[PDB]
């Protein structure tokens, strides 16, 4: 399984795992967002 994850220096104030996918989506086309650490992960697909 190929997991790209942004490097996540994308500020948010609260992470939310559906926030954080629509973002992510919205923001760059991101497939999903996850939450890791408190932080918003855009994962992308390579």
């Amino acid at each position: 399984a190929k997991h790209c994850g942004k490097h996540s220096k994308s500020w948010n104030g609260k992470c939310f795992h559906k926030k954080c996918n629509h973002w992510c989506m919205e923001k760059e086309d991101a497939k999903y967002g996850s939450c890791s650490h408190g932080d918003c992960y855009c994962y992308y697909h390579c």
